[PDB]
């Protein structure tokens, strides 16, 4: 689909075997999601953004379905406010900027 | 243009008489930049991100030129860590996300 700006670019995801919103967000390098059950290990990290840190846990090779395309890599779990698919998968999905 | 999302999508914007670079971020709302010097009145304003929040200064219609395209509309000033182009901007210069 093409997306224009005027509401937020919310798309449903299924990850996890869970269905959720998540906002394709071009200003996050990586995805980071709300609190979840996910199968994987997984490895502590530290995120920072606008207000500050948050402390995540990452999931390496996770599969993630977006709007009905599939993309496998590295999730990040943890207090964000809101669900965010970030660059890393957004280039697996053929997602650009066009202006 | 067309912009791909391998890296991050850094633009030069001249905001203010002043030449910076900033991001453009379909996951955010509105318009957020470093610490600089704006012309006019301003109104406090606290806005959320991933770790909390910041205090910032809201500033109503403001010229940016972002990629030599014009847009007015509202810039918050703050302690960002990234200057930002948020989706009021973005709608201005037709900016759409495709995959
Ligand atoms: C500040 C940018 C550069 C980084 N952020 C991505 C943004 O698009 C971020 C995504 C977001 C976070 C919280 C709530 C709602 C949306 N946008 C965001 O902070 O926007 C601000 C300004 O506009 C407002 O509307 C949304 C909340 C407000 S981030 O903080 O969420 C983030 C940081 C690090 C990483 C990482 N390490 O991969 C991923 C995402």
């Amino acid at each position: 689909p093409q997306i224009t700006l005027w509401q937020r670019p919310l798309v449903t995801i299924k990850i996890g075997g869970q269905l959720k919103e998540a906002l394709l967000d071009t200003g996050a390098d990586d995805t980071v999601l709300e609190e979840m059950s996910l199968p994987g290990r997984w490895k502590p990290k530290m995120i920072g953004g606008i207000g500050g840190f948050i402390k995540v846990r990452q999931y390496d090779q996770i599969l993630i379905e977006i709007c009905g395309h599939k993309a496998i890599g590295t999730v990040l779990v943890g207090p964000t406010p809101v669900n965010i698919i970030g660059r890393n998968l957004l280039t697996q999905i053929g997602c650009t900027l066009n202006f």
